[PDB]
């Protein structure tokens, strides 16, 4: 009758946002952390712990080594390389693919079997290389994906229709990148067609653009007015957690590995998936218009040439 | 039909910590965030709205201005020097008290009337600075204070008896510094006497010193590891922020107003409190034995006495 | 700076199931219950707060009187004759009119000056006497409505497709009762089109009637089984007091004054909403095919034949 | 990988209640209900059903049957006779203690192995017969006991005091009917010592009786106004639910088995008692002052005497 146990590994800016979230939310009763910095991981483990006696619940927090993974249920990695101004999150699939390699090695030789669940950019191909490495089922491997960029999407929605953000359903999938695609087909209030209520307005097309536009570089945006972004991708990181420990059967956009789906194999990308105490149990396939279809197909094929170029991918 | 908002002053480490708990928490549908440094603002604002999807309700996050402050239901300052290491609290007390000035000054001057909530340090002087600046009853004038304090204190003997922190009540009052005092006389579990308990193990002495010092230096020892705090005061300042907005009538050890309670007057100090929609409802008086009564004294005295000597005040 | 207070009216299966879900959720810190039968208010109130220590933060219940309307946030009526076997809720009518007459007359003459939400049915023609007995303006008088049949609806579709109800978009619209009609147009999970779906598997014309026929008929099947209907409507009451409470301009399907929207007038009926603090902020219009289109104008017509019949409006 | 399941035997006023609470709370993603009475089963599933799309995380309501207990992770009893107006708790041991002998049967022979957590009055006596029925480890079979008495001894003294519930550390121990004792000794808010504070009050005396008295006495006085009562049961119910799928280690006032603690053994009692996934981790032993120690000997004494005399127990 054991409790539920997450190990991050990477505490930095995004992975002690994410276990502040996990503080306040209560998720699990049990966090370890794990990082190269351990005078860091004292420090913050420290921090919050006292945090812990005002958590709904109670929430154990402590420093961690890779044998305390042997029975956690859920290893959460952000551990990396980030990107500066001017750089795009492919720019470091060299250096976070040598990482993971250590990384996920070090997990696997604990006997760890639980899900992991990648943050670490680019998102999609190391979710990818965690599935190899792992050698685990792709049920059990999940990258944030386009979690963080669909509650972007959605944020800025809500803010052009002046409704909470809950009551908007808007989804962005493909890569969590630059080739990114909204799916407007889909995005509603109630019902009511978002795209089309924009294009009706002065300059419509150029507003549906611009809500595009910020979601999609949003992250250079944050980066260039404070140099890194956490507090989106903490919670949605606490989201898909939530969806996984509450055995929610939730549909999510994460980066889930296809097989078939969408006409496309062997590759890890944003798409709605259902997650529950099993991790991905299925990807949804929804009918995407012809202008989904073509970005969605142009957004696969991206990754998979930058992962046929990854030679720790060989 | 007024909703509940917040304005933020002051968005380093603290105050965007709080911010992110308010968003995970939902506590207020509102918040605004005032700081000098407009693009570090801007960032945050960003980032954290990108986590409103996935709040339990609706919460609004914007930059602002003074201007905002009009129709604020609270303040929660949390702007000003922190302290290096090898320093104390009170060493802030001169820069602090100058930028204190300037700040109430600014949201007194926009008509806000309501609840002001302070952090920065040294925070129980910086509290009583703030109702003397902004001239609003006591009740309306809350320093975290012991908030913080009393969660480590509750949170080290979670570890020395092994169970949950909510079933430990504990309580750190005095300065927010180092002239506080626990209150072993009160200190249990399910009514288990955790002073005497400690005392009856090999070396229960040292323990026992061990978990007031631990308690008392927590934020030096966290400042040595990683430069400075700020999840556990985010977390009391959420809490208290809770305690105001759900009407709870909630006793926290809070920095206070005393006017005569545990014998003291004129100082803002951490002692238990109840906490409601209008602030502090009043001190809550416990009863302290003469080990905790001299210390509560002479904690009270030291906080008069830096008072006493500071040109802004 | 005052709490928020929620009055109910009628504490029988509906109004005591909303106020233990109330206990349950903390939407609010003050609770006030009347009812004619104030053995059973008392009754209840007792074992409500036995409850209450566990609640997530404080709530307060009592038993009251209208004179405690004065100065309430919400009241929540749920008093009133339920339907029996066989009937249907239009058959309600003129007997819940003139206890509405007599209960929103004494609540206004308290000086009340908040919402009305409204449960008893036939609920949309009991929020529109509500509307015209209390003279208040629209935005300030809610009926339950659809958000019943939109949750019932949604969690057979739910079953349908096997994922979490909160993954499910869909609604039911119109008169809550025998002319409300299916968004179909609408229903989606994450943009999987549902009829659509249904639509291609074997007899999957009659898997969509019987999803409607199910959520529409929900109330019969019920009654049937345990001799009245209370959870699904106390949890929805909740939903709508926690939109209210916490300002969160959510979107959600009610019963609301149209007034030009749907191209009908002078009716309460269920269409999606936005609510806040202040009530309904305004009716949301969306699209419907043909068919829907027809199925609407019929349930306005019905409710609006009905009124027109009523003697009490 | 599997979520977590709890089973409800007995679905009348306190079970339904209790179901409810789960469905507002969203401790469990599953809930199963069993009872005689299948199509009140039946219709409160659906009316259950109905507010799960309005449930904080997913809740799915079933109506089930003992071989539905397998895989069951919290089997809780509500099952059978209640009191009437001049009856007390004891009043029922005979006929429950059949019911319980039928359902604890039932249960185990589908291979059920998980915890047991009872309600049925008189609730001390069906724990304990749960206990020796079942054959489950002490740790495993939980009484509701005085969790509800301490809830209703802490808002009383809220009331009195004029604070938050939240803000009164006080407990009830002993048999949750007429031998029940407070703790004035640990009774207060923040320090305060509220017995000392109620006495320094004119007829100061005579509060501190009558708010014991409206402790001991409120099923009385609730069941006389309304004929039953099961609100307060419910929550405190879901209260250690939720100690236990969130693997709290948190303290509660419930009916556990003693075996040497406060001196007393072979008997289920109120007592503090730690609670995590595992169910009853100790029971917390705390001083007693003269008059408490004799009252709680007194109490267990009590009970010990009707099981002697229970043929059913033998
Ligand atoms: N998926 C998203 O939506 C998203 C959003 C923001 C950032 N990110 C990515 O997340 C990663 C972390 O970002 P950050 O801002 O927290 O960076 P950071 O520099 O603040 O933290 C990186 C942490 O990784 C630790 N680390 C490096 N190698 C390690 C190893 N081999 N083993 C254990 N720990 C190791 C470092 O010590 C450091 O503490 C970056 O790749 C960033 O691109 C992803
Ligand atoms: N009460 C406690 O338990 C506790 C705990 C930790 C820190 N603190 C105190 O909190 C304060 C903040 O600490 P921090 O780590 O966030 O510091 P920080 O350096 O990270 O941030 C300070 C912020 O204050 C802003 N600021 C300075 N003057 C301003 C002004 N006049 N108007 C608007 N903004 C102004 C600065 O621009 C900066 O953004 C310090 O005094 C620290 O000692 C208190
Ligand atoms: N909107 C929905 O989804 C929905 C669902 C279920 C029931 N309902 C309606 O809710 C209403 C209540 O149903 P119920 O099952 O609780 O009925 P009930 O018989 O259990 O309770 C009705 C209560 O109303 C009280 N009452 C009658 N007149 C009163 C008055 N003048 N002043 C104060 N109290 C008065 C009665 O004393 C009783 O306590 C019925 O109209 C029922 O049709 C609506
Ligand atoms: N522990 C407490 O704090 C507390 C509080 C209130 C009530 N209770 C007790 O809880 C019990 C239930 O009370 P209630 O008000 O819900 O009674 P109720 O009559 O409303 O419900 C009893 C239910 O038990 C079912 N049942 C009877 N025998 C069964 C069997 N053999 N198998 C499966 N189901 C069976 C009945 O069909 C009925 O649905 C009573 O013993 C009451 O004394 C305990």
């Amino acid at each position: 009758f054991k409790g539920n146990k997450v190990v991050l590994i990477g505490n930095g800016a995004v992975g002690s946002s994410y276990a502040f979230s996990l503080v306040n939310q209560s998720i699990v009763d049990e966090l370890v952390i794990i990082d190269l910095d351990t005078e860091k991981v004292r420090g913050d483990v420290m921090d919050l712990k006292h945090a812990t006696p005002y958590s709904p619940t109670t929430v154990r927090v402590k420093a961690g080594e890779y044998s305390d993974c042997h029975d956690a249920d859920l290893v959460v990695i952000c551990a990396g390389a980030r990107q500066k101004p001017g750089e795009t999150r492919l720019d470091l699939v060299s250096k976070n693919l040598k990482i993971f390699k250590s990384i996920v090695g070090e997990v696997m030789a604990s006997k760890f079997d639980g899900i992991f669940l990648v943050a670490t950019n680019p998102v999609d191909i190391l979710a990818y290389a965690t599935w190899k490495f792992s050698g685990l089922p792709k049920e059990r491997v999940i990258g944030s994906g386009t979690i963080l960029d669909s509650a972007r999407f959605r944020l800025l929605l809500s803010e052009a229709f002046d409704v909470a953000p809950r009551s908007v359903d808007a989804q962005i999938i493909g890569e969590h990148g630059d080739t990114e695609l909204p799916v407007w087909s889909h995005a509603n209030i109630a019902g009511q067609p978002l795209k089309t209520l924009l294009e009706q307005r002065p300059e419509g097309k150029a507003q549906i653009e611009q809500i595009f536009v910020q979601t999609r570089d949003a992250a250079y945006d944050i980066i260039q007015a404070k140099g890194a972004t956490y507090y989106g991708v903490a919670m949605g990181l606490a989201r898909i957690t939530e969806a996984i420990f509450r055995n929610e059967d939730a549909v999510l956009t994460v980066s889930a590995l296809l097989e078939g789906e969408y006409e496309e194999e062997d590759v890890y990308i944003g798409v709605p998936a259902v997650i529950n105490r099993n991790g991905i149990r299925n990807v949804v396939e929804i009918p995407l218009n012809d202008e989904e279809q073509s970005k969605f197909a142009h957004s696969a094929k991206t990754l998979k040439d930058i992962m046929a170029e990854a030679e720790e991918l060989k």
